[PDB]
């Protein structure tokens, strides 16, 4: 149970976490839930940022997707990043005084504890569905973007399934309700998956693209050569829709319409050799040239507020 950064933690040393990085740093942090999973464990957020008036917000989430256990790695990561070099790093000081990072450590919390208890390879979430003992809903496929029209099974025996409706899950509709009362704040929506090496932006629930598709394009282009400065680590980036395929219902698009102008889906290491099952070796290395992506979208959004 003892937490490590270069380790994939629990969700009983992860919540420890949360309260004790809380604890370590209440200058710089503030722990607050923002719903209950379906199971009841606590969603909790994390505000990082030095405390002022009316402040922009980046709004960041982990775990999405149980499997994808690089993802609940890099938001624990980010925190200890962020707090250590505040100060002393000029980026990241300037961040901290300017901006406040909201980071959603581990959403489908109850899906996260199945991977560690009975399932590796589990995606979904772990409510009930009517009608069937097929467990869990698709969080990335629950959200109101064009909702269950495509890349989504209405069938709740799928990994992909649609859910029952758009925010069925009390998982989404506590990420969507937060987000829908901090919509004047957020300005750009961050959410982190594995694997792949890509960095996707809307639309995934059509082929049409967004209204800045060109400065979301040019920004992704940046983002993922400043990642590849640190180990030669190589990304793709494009539209959901054309690079990946049509999925409806996806945060990242929802975000979007919700006029977040800037709104991507990361996808990290690797390519297919581990696969989901990255080896905590690979931790570090991940995680710190994740940050120089972050980091760059960070400047950029700050420099166009
Ligand atoms: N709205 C979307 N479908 N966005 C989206 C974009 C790229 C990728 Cl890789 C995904 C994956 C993440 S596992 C997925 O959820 O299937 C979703
Ligand atoms: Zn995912």
């Amino acid at each position: 149970t003892g937490h490590s950064y270069e380790k994939y933690n629990n969700w009983e040393t992860i919540e420890a976490w949360t309260k004790q990085v809380t604890s370590e740093n209440p200058d710089l942090i503030s722990r607050t839930a923002i719903g209950t999973t379906f199971l009841g464990n606590n969603i909790y957020l994390l505000k990082v940022g030095k405390p002022g008036p009316n402040k922009p917000a980046i709004f960041m989430d982990c775990g999405f997707h149980a499997r994808e256990w690089i993802s609940h790695a890099f938001c624990q990561w980010f925190v200890r990043e962020a707090v250590l070099t505040y100060g002393y790093e000029s980026h990241m000081t300037e961040f901290l005084n300017k901006l406040d990072f909201y980071v959603l450590p581990v959403l489908n919390i109850d899906g996260y504890i199945y991977t560690w208890t009975k399932n590796r390879m589990w995606r979904k979430t772990r409510s009930t569905n009517a009608g069937t003992t097929c467990i869990g809903t698709d969080p990335n496929r629950n959200f109101d973007a064009g909702w269950c029209t495509t890349g989504a099974s209405t069938d709740p025996c799928d990994e992909t399934y649609c859910g029952s409706a758009a925010e069925s899950e009390k998982e989404t509709k506590a990420l969507a309700d937060f987000i829908r009362n901090n919509l004047s704040s957020i300005k750009a929506y961050l959410t982190i998956h594995s694997y792949s090496q890509m960095i996707l932006y809307p639309y995934s629930y059509d082929y049409k693209l967004p209204e800045n598709n060109a400065e979301l394009n040019n920004l992704a282009k940046a983002a993922v050569k400043e990642l590849a400065t640190l180990y030669g680590t190589k990304y793709t980036y494009g539209p959901g829709a054309t690079t990946i395929y049509p999925a409806a219902g996806g945060s990242d698009d929802w975000a979007y319409d919700q006029g977040i102008k800037y709104s991507f889906t990361f996808e990290l290491r690797d390519k297919g050799r581990y696969g989901f099952i990255l080896p905590e070796s690979q931790i570090q290395a991940t995680c710190e040239e994740t940050m120089l992506a972050i980091k760059y979208v960070t400047n950029y959004v700050l420099g166009h507020l």
